[PDB]
RNA sequence: GCCGGGGUGGUGGAAUUGGCAGACACACAGGACUAAAAUCCUGCGGUAGGUGACUACCGUGCCGGUUCAAGUCCGGCCCUCGGCACCA
């Protein structure tokens, strides 16, 4: 019911760590193909430990090949730029599938898709001492903070 | 009054990293109970890449029993599998009470008998079935920012 | 000055009465593992033929000798440590 997308991570060990966040949630994991790793990285495999058999990753040759074939899907993009903050959106509708999309590393998203859709932008509220936060716990924050939301259905 | 993030020995480097990135993001203290798996040296910390440890503000501690009987009315919140309570049935909203949640070891996890007398303030972020835990680093940082969304994000841009 | 130890890979270092030199540990390297500076598995003296299987070769401070065979025994020398002597 609910997805994470990740828009041409860098990282393998990032992305690995969210494939066992996704399998601690049921999250359907999103990879969006121009990849910075390959799918045989070992760090890969080491940061999603043994979980990755729990871990329905879909692959996406691009961002548009995502939003047509879930045409139906609540999709969330997080990035520095949103004025609003991740908790000031609703999650609580459960009959709906709901996409959080994460931009590159070292990137972004890509600056036309946060321009047509600021009012779907999530600013992960920080200080100045960073310039941003870890993926893979930027990805968790918003899993159980929609979690929250959907009060942990089905999960105990 | 702000948050506070406590380590109990914590050996995988790359994870009290990241707990570090959090708490700088967040301007929480991360108070550190030794015996750590790693070093802390300021020679490591650089070739980690660790720019950020300066705004940390980490208070090192040898034993739990320390970091009681110096925060004494601190709310130590204890974060463990074995808790019954999700992490959202507290109120963090009082900025008059220092907040103190802990967190255990990524091998063994936190001290059995400290979670049995203090099972009511034991908090578990619901999983599933077959993963039979998370990692420090996202436990951590969900915490931080349930209570800051709890705090309306307190001066934070 | 005498006598007695030590010298051996990248490192500390092992090798019994002469009979496969480098055990073991650290380093390093490649992996595995219930995000490693944890742990576990594997490789590791050199050379060249080598895809490799591996092979032969060399290698214990220098130079000798005894041996079928010398890290090992013998003689000279270099370096080093210790006891003893040596000190107007
Ligand atoms: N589901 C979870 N709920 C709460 N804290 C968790 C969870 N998974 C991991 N943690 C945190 O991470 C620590 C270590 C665990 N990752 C490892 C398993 C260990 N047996 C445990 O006590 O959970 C825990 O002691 C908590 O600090």
């Amino acid at each position: 019911a609910l997805h994470v997308v990740l828009y041409q991570p860098e990282i393998p060990a990032n992305t690995g760590n969210i494939a066992r966040t996704c399998a601690a949630t049921n999250t359907t994991l999103h990879l969006i193909r121009p990849l910075g790793f390959s799918t045989d990285d070992k760090m890969l495999k080491r940061a999603g430990l043994d979980y990755w058999e729990f871990v329905n990753v879909v692959y996406h040759d691009s961002l548009e090949e995502l939003f047509e074939a879930y045409k139906k899907g609540k999709f969330f993009f997080i990035t520095k730029f949103g004025q609003q903050p991740h908790t000031s959106f609703d999650y609580t509708d459960l009959d709906e599938d709901y996409f959080f999309v994460f931009g590159r590393e070292t990137s972004g998203l890509p600056k036309d898709l946060i321009q047509n859709n600021m009012d779907r932008c999530l600013r992960l509220p920080m200080t100045e001492h960073v310039r941003s936060l870890n993926l893979s716990n930027t990805a968790a924050i918003l899993v159980y903070e929609a979690l929250r939301q959907q009060n942990y259905r089905d999960l105990k």
